[PDB]
RNA sequence: AGGGAU
């Protein structure tokens, strides 16, 4: 937009929550309305030497639509556990899928 | 390690 608020500048999402790991095929089970920009080639993470995920993860999309689309479940669930999603730009993703650490 | 405010 460019008349109202904003949260991000790309087609890009953050994403948390699940067990302390988590596979591509639930994240994009649960942006079942969305593209993950190519599927299982667009997913992403966030972890650590010492064996475990920060607990956080990104997701590409295709379009401003999916960006959107995914933004209308950010803290939904699953089922039995619930999941978070917030609107990004991408170069936050970058910034992080290359300098993760404790 | 844990449900944070993303």
């Amino acid at each position: 937009m460019m008349l109202g608020p904003e949260g991000g500048e790309g087609f890009v999402v953050k994403l948390r929550g699940l067990p302390w790991s988590c596979s591509v095929e639930d994240v994009q089970n649960f942006l079942s309305d969305c593209t993950i920009h190519d599927g299982a080639a667009g997913v992403h993470f966030i972890y650590t030497r010492e064996g475990r995920q920060s607990g956080e993860a990104f997701v590409e999309l295709g379009s401003e639509d999916d960006v959107k689309m995914a933004l209308k479940k950010d803290r939904e669930s699953m089922g039995h556990r619930y999941i978070e999603v917030f609107k990004s730009h991408r170069t936050e993703m970058d910034w992080v899928l290359k300098h993760s650490g404790p």
